[PDB]
DNA sequence: CCTAGCCCACAATATTAAGGCCATCCCC
DNA sequence: GGGATGGCCTTAATATTGTGGGCTAGGT
């Protein structure tokens, strides 16, 4: 029906676990509490989110913006489903720490304890270390938030669990693109390369290393980059793309809007492999393909 | 009244999708 | 060594997580 590791991979890429504490005097604490699991996608991926909706058997899909939709689960009863899933197919990235805090928050909630002052203070303390933390509104309303705040759970990376996790994740958080460049020394005075990359935040250094080892690219100790904010890898060696990247994703396939892109990626790979990118007709073919990708 | 169900829609910054150009390879 | 690819480094414009707000119903 729907591979469960892909779902965890896609969720590592795309989901978010929020606990919203919204100011509202119609409530007895002055605050409403909203637990939200959410994946936001372009309107073009409504069918992917519908598949996810049936797989889980819970959740609703709503208009999210001019050309976007959101799959949302906000009920504590229905969130039992999404929690059970991840207990069985755990998040691989640091998101797992946001998830752990979301669980703790949800216990306060399932026990109606968020409707007391003691419970609210607990949630502020949990929310302090969750995603973007407290807005200004909460810091004003709870000046002692620093003391309430809880230790972010520490995150040690235990590895890639299943090849489907990779395609789930890559479906949301990888890039397939055409790298056009000037070439003085070539007869066309222009040049093409294919590029597959994944760019994450530096706290995922270990994951980026585990990924490059998984594809069998780790050879040489390079094409991996650690900027101060970003850990990244990019494959541009045509043989590496042809023999390691494509064969993987032919088997564990990219899903959603990025598959239209993977498909064009391969079209271009077919043109290069046949040396037709050295003719101007072919190089235009590629430029035309490129224009229509990711855009 | 006091709550959650359900829905639409913004924010700012991490991400996504590239682009420049030196180093290096190899068929010839 | 002409003609091509590999790889390190850089970056803009805005999707992407993450969030904010309000209408509604139902129990008590
Ligand atoms: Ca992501
Ligand atoms: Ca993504």
């Amino acid at each position: 029906s729907f591979n469960p590791w892909f779902l965890t991979g896609f969720s590592d890429a795309e989901c978010s676990f929020s606990i919203l504490i919204q100011a509202n005097s119609k409530y007895s604490t002055g605050w409403r509490i909203k637990p939200v699991f959410a994946i936001g996608l372009h309107k073009k991926d409504n069918e992917l989110l519908k598949r996810i909706q049936s797989y889980l058997g819970v959740g609703k899909i709503h208009i999210h913006g001019k050309d976007s939709i959101q799959f949302r689960i906000d009920s504590p009863k229905e969130l039992e489903v999404i929690i059970n899933h991840f207990e069985n197919y755990p998040l691989v990235t640091a998101k797992q720490a946001d998830y752990t805090l979301f669980k703790k928050a949800l216990d306060v909630i399932k026990n109606k304890e968020h409707l007391s002052q003691k419970g609210l203070l607990k949630l502020v303390g949990i929310k302090a270390s969750l995603n973007l933390g407290l807005n200004g509104s909460l810091k004003e309303a709870f000046p002692n938030w620093e003391e309430l705040q809880i230790d972010r759970p520490s995150y040690v990376n235990k590895g890639i669990p299943d090849p489907n996790w990779i395609s789930g994740f890559a479906s949301g958080d990888s890039s397939f693109n055409v790298k056009i460049s000037n070439s003085p020394t070539s007869l066309l005075n222009k040049r093409v390369q294919l590029r597959f990359g994944i760019g994450l935040n530096i706290r995922e250094k270990a994951l980026i290393q585990y990924l490059v080892a998984y594809f069998d690219l780790s050879d040489n100790l390079k094409n991996i980059y650690f900027d101060l904010n970003s850990a990244r890898f990019e494959v541009v060696k045509f043989s590496d793309i042809t023999d390691k990247i494509i064969p993987f994703f032919d088997k564990y396939s990219i899903q959603g809007k990025k598959s239209q892109d993977y498909q064009n990626f391969k079209e271009v790979a077919d043109i290069i492999k046949s040396k037709n990118h050295l003719t101007s007709e072919g190089f235009q073919e590629i430029l035309d393909i490129k224009a229509s990708m990711n855009k």
